[PDB]
């Protein structure tokens, strides 16, 4: 059941972006271990005195990266005369981010037709506002209210080449690489309280509910489901310790868990980021035991050939099934220093009219059948 | 003429550790672009509470990535109870240290044969002490003096596995990359005045002064001169702004400026690093023009044959000389956000007797023979 309530026109997520201690380091490292180019700049050689930021793409992904400069560049500077090509940001505020929660992603854009309107229907329907809607060049509007923890929904709308003020990257800096992810599947946040979280933010923009372990979770999806946020909460109690409880600890409170990764070819992306992985790219989470891929067969065994699920099996990908869809799905250990964000890539297999969002769900089956895997593989 | 004047007994320079918002993203980076192998970590993994620290080595050059964890994950500890590994290390040090100068280097390590009488010669002879000498597990001793800004020199000794507390890096996460990068030759700092600084590093080490641009710069050096600690200032009312006082502004002040990198191969590392700039290594500043190497003929052609003078100016490679060798010399752009740390790759031919150190220079008289260059290729 979808009751398309969506207060306000959404259409697709926009950007991600993190806040860096050092953007370039972060950026590059990124750029080799996921095959993202660098496409656009806002730094000192663009005339902003006040953060780096570098965005990289990979089809219509768009990750990027923002440090602050020395406070000393930009002192005599007004809000009214900034070089900042993002006028949300704030010095203050990303070191506070950074200290606080280290490297970590601030802002989920989603691209809106209005962004003034949506920033509005927003905060008159319960959103805490994060930074007013500012116009860019009479070009593109941007504003941001607060999602969880210190984490931001960013809006976008253009009228009619990220956002003014960002330069295009010169070839020369520009390798075209490309392991075939093309697009952000969904964004996951981990809260300590499931209910208020998801009243909040589907409160404000009309989001509706989307189709042991650890872990409490829902879904908040737009119209179309193409916008995908899932948000969890940690199970207490339990034998082993909720890896939400220990993300909330490292994490110093709220923020974003996971991205999903949508690949064109699930199969070349892992082999082309597990080849990076000891030179600089990502690790992946340690591999199902054998018997997982064996009981594959009985459960996906007409839509995969023995071909194709042994190739699962040496890439160690998972995959799981909903009513509608398949899902092949695999997790990188986590990004930085601390045991909190990481990446998950993902293929889905069905739903055809285009592609419906969400087909095959989330994965969350493949934790019964992982301990089944792992039970039967201790024989 | 070297008095042999040093108050302690100096071996060999250690290590070089970079304070990090995020040790991961940087020593990866770090590892990828100069070819160094992950070799020793102490983090959450180790039982380290405190910080990240991770362990690139190549050759004899150990570089060492440092970031801080939340403080609430050690708000327990005392200092007789810590888990950090390197006992010098405090969150709000860090933490100010990193929003000032952003990404750079916080210790200049040497190792000497006493590092509890070093630290107390050092001190007895004017320099500031920073982190009074510790003996680790009973087998190495550090401790810590003011340098200059907000960097320490670190001396390290061993009664006989870098430091007690760090775990070797398993192999699979130990991939075994070398460009032929093989130990550290000098470190230089930038500083407001430089007789200053030079009274104050000479009175506590004994080091001694070893043999238009906007610099002056004097070179401090130990015993047999392979400690090699040269110091710049900036020279005012050029035409130029002096890059010394470029570095002072985006710095927040004095701080090192680059770290010199000796190859046993220079044509090997210069054609790895350039193959890896534009995917996720390091850049290279603008080539000199052809004239350079046309000019270097005459300059050098008693010791690099017209093929290696050729290899040089594909490489972008840079040639000075002195009375006793000969110089090859590459500077990168640099390392991260700001114009402030970049690193020099280096190779001395000459001066065998083993090398001895400072064999060629530093590379002075490439300002006046670019300088010249750039005006012939104007013609
Ligand atoms: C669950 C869940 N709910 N929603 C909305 C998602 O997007 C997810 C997941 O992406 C997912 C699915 C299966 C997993 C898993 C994750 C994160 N992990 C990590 C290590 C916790 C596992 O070990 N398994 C087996
Ligand atoms: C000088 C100097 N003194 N000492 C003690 C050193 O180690 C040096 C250098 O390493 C050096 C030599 C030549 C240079 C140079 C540097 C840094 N740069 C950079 C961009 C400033 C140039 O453009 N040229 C031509
Ligand atoms: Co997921
Ligand atoms: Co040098």
């Amino acid at each position: 059941k979808n009751p398309k309530s969506d207060k306000f026109k959404v259409k697709r997520f926009h950007h991600i972006e993190f806040w860096c201690g050092d953007a370039t380091n972060v950026a590059r490292r990124f750029s080799w271990g996921l095959g993202m180019r660098f496409s656009a700049k806002s730094d000192l050689s663009t005339g902003n005195m006040v953060h780096a930021s570098y965005l990289l793409t990979s089809g219509d992904l768009r990750f990027l990266f923002t440090a602050p400069y020395s406070p000393s560049l930009s002192a005599g500077e007004i809000k009214p005369t900034t070089t900042a090509s993002i006028p949300s940001f704030d010095h203050g505020s990303c070191r506070s981010f950074f200290s606080s929660h280290g490297l970590g992603v601030r802002a989920v854009a989603i691209e809106v037709e209005d962004a003034e309107s949506a920033f509005s229907i927003s905060v008159a329907n319960g959103a805490i506002p994060s930074s007013p809607p500012i116009v860019l060049n009479e070009a593109v509007t941007i504003a941001e209210v607060k999602l969880y923890g210190d984490v931001v929904l960013r809006y976008v709308s253009y009228k009619a080449e990220f956002l003014p003020g960002f330069e295009r990257v010169e070839d020369a800096s520009s390798f075209p690489l490309d392991y075939g992810i093309r697009r952000l599947d969904h964004a996951v946040g981990n809260v300590p309280e499931l209910g208020p979280a998801l009243t909040y933010v589907a409160g404000f923009t009309g989001f509706h509910q989307f189709a042991e372990s650890g872990l409490n979770s829902a879904v908040l999806a737009s119209n179309d489901e193409m916008v995908l946020l899932p948000i969890n909460e940690p199970v207490h109690g339990t034998k082993r310790k909720s890896q939400i409880q220990t993300y909330l600890e490292h994490n110093e409170g709220a923020g974003l868990q996971h991205l999903a990764l949508m690949s064109e070819d699930i199969f070349r992306t892992l082999r082309e980021m597990r080849k990076r992985s000891s030179i600089g790219g990502f690790d992946f989470m340690p591999s199902p035991p054998p018997t997982y891929y064996q009981n594959l067969k009985k459960r996906v065994g007409d839509v995969l050939s023995d071909d194709q699920i042994k190739e699962c099996e040496e890439l160690g990908i998972l995959v799981d099934r909903d009513d509608q869809g398949t899902l092949l799905q695999i997790f990188t250990k986590p990004l930085g220093d601390r045991p909190t964000i990481f990446i998950e890539i993902i293929q889905r297999v069905g739903c055809m009219m285009y592609q419906s969002g969400g087909c095959g769900g989330f994965g969350k089956g493949n934790f019964s059948e992982l301990f089944k895997s792992i039970e039967e593989y201790e024989k």
